[PDB]
């Protein structure tokens, strides 16, 4: 091992039919709140691999000393893609000493450079599917994470970039996508998640649409080293 | 100035409902018929202007040559900074000096790299559409070109990746992709284009499908400094 500290904060996922959590992401955090990205961009190329394990077991530990007992989802580093199938090893002992269910965990994929790979991340996403893990394909439609990942696999969960989320009650264009979007994971049986979910429009709109997972600072922000509680607003029935 | 010379393949698009020539594709090729990549792979940062510039010349004086009477499709180099409004100056002088109509050129458009500089495509789009060229979003649905573009901007024509199109007639994640998005560009009155199709497999589903504009080696190879002619096989089919 280790050459500096961090921690992680979590962002419930919310259920929007039941108004129940459906889990927590785990989000890096410096130890006094700091950015993730401020912990990330002292991320190098030696750091890739014990970055990505600190992050995993982190992650879980903190989960599990919290008493999260729904999902925990976890972004997969993207350039920790060297073809090593088994440091999941590192990951499934962290699970059991911490007797959180591999089934209860799922890894976020994102491409994060053009270079067609597919069959790159595709070995992976397959692979820790064999192994019981949830998988989601993020930011879906924010230009690099699209079409080209759902033409070669599937996963369990896409979430769609909030981007194509912000506004969507006034904007007929992306109410055009998400419409044709939805069909489309419906057709290949994927479960859509809205992403960046800011105000009750978005979220409203959202909901009539067939979106059941949200996430969103509608709903809570992020938080440090805790398991944030959902605004009631939404949950008024 | 430039420092190495080049010239022009043309490709045709084929308009497989009226069975009519759309336009041709300008390639960049060797003075040898050598690859576009062997070629582009010549251009660092102070040549990407003054090669934007000879591609477009080349092309337009060349489809003039060759007596292009539909539409001339230019490639937008996707390096192509952040180049004001009026180096379109020598664009316009060419297509008038050739005798070129400004409607029968289009430009296609690849995001590249950075993702959320999409505002800036979008300035560039918006400014050839009030001149009157028309415009293509390239590569859709691969790595860097995806649905982030069409949310903020719409231009006249998507290109699908060719990705997308292989085996399409055979793979039903390919053909829900495409189904999909096929009534997505519709409710934004895009039109499609096919582009990469190599059998008549394909083409026989593209068009059941309702994809009139195709490209690709089932229809002809480029042509080095030459118009190609269109196989017959798909007019009967
Ligand atoms: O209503 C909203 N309106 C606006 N913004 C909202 C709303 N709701 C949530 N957000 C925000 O969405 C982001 C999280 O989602 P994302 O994964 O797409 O973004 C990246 C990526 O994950 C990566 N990252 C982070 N942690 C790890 C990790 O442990 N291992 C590997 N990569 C990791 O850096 C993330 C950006 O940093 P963050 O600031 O921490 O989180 C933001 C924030 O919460
Ligand atoms: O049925 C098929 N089966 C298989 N392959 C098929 C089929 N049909 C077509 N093809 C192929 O599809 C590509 C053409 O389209 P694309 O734009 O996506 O490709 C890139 C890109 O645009 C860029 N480029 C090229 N010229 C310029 C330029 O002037 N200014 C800026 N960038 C330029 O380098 C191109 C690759 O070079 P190519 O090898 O010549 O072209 C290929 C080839 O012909
Ligand atoms: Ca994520
Ligand atoms: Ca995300
Ligand atoms: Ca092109
Ligand atoms: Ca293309």
């Amino acid at each position: 091992s280790l050459d500096f500290d961090f921690t992680m904060a979590f962002q419930p996922i919310v259920n929007c039919r039941t108004k129940e959590i459906f889990g927590y992401e785990a989000l890096v955090r410096g130890l006094n709140n700091e950015s993730a990205y401020s912990v990330i961009s002292r991320v190098n190329e030696d750091n890739r691999y014990l970055f990505d394990q600190m992050c995993r077991v982190k992650a879980i530990a903190l989960a599990a000393k919290l008493g999260l007992t729904s999902k925990l989802s976890i972004n997969f580093l993207p350039n920790a893609i060297y073809v090593p199938e088994r440091c999941i090893r590192t990951t499934l002992e962290a699970a059991k000493r911490y007797q959180f269910p591999i089934e209860n965990i799922m890894f976020e994929f994102t491409e994060a450079e053009r270079v067609e790979d597919v069959n790159h991340i595709k070995r992976i996403v397959e692979y820790y599917k064999s192994l019981g893990f949830q998988t989601a394909i993020d930011d879906f439609g924010s230009g690099y994470s699209g079409l080209n990942l759902l033409a070669d696999f599937q996963t369990n969960i896409v979430k769609v970039d909030m981007g194509l989320i912000r506004n969507i009650h006034a904007d007929q264009v992306r109410q055009s996508i998400m419409k044709n979007c939805l069909k489309l994971f419906s057709d290949l049986n994927i479960q859509p998640l809205a992403e960046g979910v800011e105000s009750h429009a978005e979220f409203a709109w959202l909901k009539a649409a067939g979106v059941e997972l949200m996430q969103g600072y509608y709903f809570a922000k992020p938080g440090f080293e805790s398991l944030p509680s959902v605004n009631p607003e939404f949950s008024e029935a």
